[PDB]
Parts: C-alpha cells; structure tokens; sequence
C-alpha cells in the first residue's frame, strides 16, 4: 500500500540531503573523520528530526555529516550513484537533484567549507564527478537524472561561478539554477551576487528555480518572481498570504515545488493552520510533491504521498494530475520532455 504505486516526478530534492547513513557511516571510518554516532540507527536519531526544529536549525543538521563526503572524490561520486537507486526503488522515473558545488569541494573555494584542508577537489570537479555518478546510476537503474547547482544565501561571492558552471555543464545533467539556504536573512534575495548570477541566468537561457515562501513573507516570493525571474519556487507556502501576487502567480501557471513533511518538520508550516497545499490542490494549482531532505526528515517520497493522502485529502486523480504538471514544469528539452509525458499518460491509463 504505498498510496500512489504508479510513476513519480520529483522536482525538488537535495542530493547532501539524502545520503544513506551507512555511507555516512563508512567514510567516517575511512577518513578518520568523527561523527556524531557508529551506529546507523542512533546516527539516524543524531541526524534525524523528530518533532518541528526551525529552518536554521535544520540547516544545522548537515553539520554532523557533511565534512565526511567534501573533498573525497571517491565518496562524492557514491553518493550520487547511490541516490539513483533510492528514487528507482521509490518508482520515480525523472528527478532533478540540486546540491551546491562549494559546499562539497576543498580547493578553489573562499571561506573554506567545513574546516578542510586544501586538496584537489575543484568545484567544477565536484559537478563532473556528480555527473558521473548520476549517469552512471541512470544506466543502472534505467531513470532520468537531471542536476540543478545551488546558490547558498549567506554567500553570494559564489553565485557567479554557480552560474558558470550551469554553462560549461549545459544538459550534461546541469539544468537549472538554484538559490538556497537560510531564507531568513534579511534582503539575502537581493544580494548583488544572487541577482547578477540571475541577470546572467536569463542572457543565458539557464533555467531559474528559488527557493522562497518556505519560511518568509510573501515579499521574498514577489522578489524571487519579479527580480531574480524565477520559473518555479521552492516551497511558496506564504504565497497565499497575499491574495493579490498568489492570484497573480495562479494566472501565471507559477509551479510551486512542495515538500509537505518538511514543512511541518521545518516549522514552516503551522500544524494549526491548513496546509497552503490543501488550497494549491483546491485552486487546481499548478505543483508538484517532493522530498527536500529525506535523511534529515527521515522520511521518504512516499512518506508525502501518504500524508497529503490521509490528511488533507488527496487522490489518485490529483496524484496524477500533479505529476503530470511537474513533468510539465520539468527543466528538460521540449524534446525530452514530451518523451516524459507520453510515459506517464502510458502507465497512467
Ligand atoms: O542541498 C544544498 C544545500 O541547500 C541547503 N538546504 C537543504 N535543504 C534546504 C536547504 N535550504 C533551504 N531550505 C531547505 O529546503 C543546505 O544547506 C544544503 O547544504
Ligand atoms: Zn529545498
């Protein structure tokens, strides 16, 4: 009984973000790097959340296992590998995974992630090796990969480079921009980094996503539409406190990418007040159902399906019809991208 049992697209998902622990685990060991517990399961507990935390203190969470995978090529190229094997056992068939190059490399990168020492691992290298990993795991488990690279809010000094490594990598996996990390900063929508790398986005033809509305006001999401240019956004749940740009979006056909667990496990979404995808569904918007960070929710696709099912009261109908939209909304090539949508109206019959 998995609630939806038929194909899956999912939009929005964080490849550091869904690690198993037991290749946490055996790099710890391996590089002599400490972590938080030897045990999957109590490293699971360590890492894991269980009842609502707050954005930072989510972010907070990739602190105990991060500086395991950065700099290790080896380790790097596994995780992505081994993240194809999770969505083709949770039966999706296309995914666009995001991840910031920075954030896992050890050389060419100011301020120097996680204590590292200089190594060799550039972050154009951290984006080929990805690329492999997930071409290679494409190949083996026959699904459709595609990357998106993501800025980080607190550093805008990367942004640019974000942006020239969407061209170098242009449909060798790379397809999209991202903007993430604490939306809590004050203005970090508009740091010049983020909105020159964006400016240039658009010049480019390089596909725009931005994560906004998660946790802060409809203000951010109208930046992230209007200044940045965003063809979709990350979550966009305070959207609807400003029936005028929410309107205004509907009309637009603005993709929402949600993650309902992580919502409620972010604190973004008052488990007091009904979901803002009770109305997206109600309102025939256009949305999609995703992960985020399944290691850290310790959740999994299904586990989403399962709760707008229960609770909120989703259906088959409605689980078909928003991924058909996310295909629809996908970074792919029209050519592709048809190609997607002929699979699923096949197993959707
Ligand atoms: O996945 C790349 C980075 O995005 C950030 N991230 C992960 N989950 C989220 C997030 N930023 C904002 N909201 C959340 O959906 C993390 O700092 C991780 O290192
Ligand atoms: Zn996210």
């Amino acid at each position: 009984t998995p609630a939806f049992n038929k194909p899956k697209v999912e939009l929005h998902v964080h490849l550091d973000g869904a690690i198993k622990p037991e290749t946490i685990l055996y790099f710890g060991k391996k590089r002599g790097i400490a972590l938080p517990a030897d045990t999957v399961e109590e490293l699971r507990n360590i890492i894991g959340m269980d009842k609502p935390l707050s954005l930072p203190g989510f972010l907070a969470k990739f602190d105990y296992y991060m500086p395991v995978i950065a700099g290790c090529r080896e380790a790097i190229k596994r995780i992505a590998y081994e993240f194809v094997e999770m969505k083709a056992k949770e039966g999706v068939v296309y995914v666009e995974v995001r991840y910031s190059p920075h954030l896992l490399a050890n050389s060419k990168v100011d301020p120097m992630p996680w204590n590292q020492t200089e190594g060799d691992v550039t972050p154009d290298d951290v984006v080929d090796l990805v690329n492999q990993g997930l071409q290679e795991g494409e190949q083996a488990f026959g699904i459709k990969v595609r990357s998106i690279l993501c800025c980080m809010r607190h550093q805008p000094s990367w942004s640019l480079e974000v942006l020239e490594l969407c061209k170098k990598y242009n449909q060798k996996t790379v397809v999209a921009m991202d903007l993430a990390g604490d939306e809590t900063i004050e203005g970090s929508s508009l740091f010049p980094g983020h909105v020159e790398a964006y400016e240039g986005a658009v010049k480019n033809g390089i596909h725009r996503t931005v994560h906004a509305g998660e946790v802060g006001s409809p203000e951010v999401v109208r930046e992230a539409v209007d200044i940045l240019k965003t063809e979709r956004v990350g979550h966009g749940y305070h959207t609807i406190e400003d029936e005028a740009l929410y309107n205004r979006l509907l009309k637009e056909n603005m993709h929402f990418e949600v993650c309902p667990w992580s919502s409620y496990l972010t604190g973004a979404w008052d488990p007091k007040t009904t979901h803002a995808v009770v109305r997206f569904k109600n309102d025939k918007a256009n949305y999609s159902l995703n992960t985020d960070a399944p290691l850290i929710f310790k959740s999994t696709l299904d586990t989403d399906y399962q709760m707008t099912k229960k609770d909120m009261g989703f259906t088959e109908e409605e689980f078909k019809r928003l991924n058909i939209n996310a295909a629809k909304s996908s970074f792919l090539p029209e050519e592709e991208k048809k190609e997607l949508l002929e699979r699923l109206y096949r197993e959707y019959q």
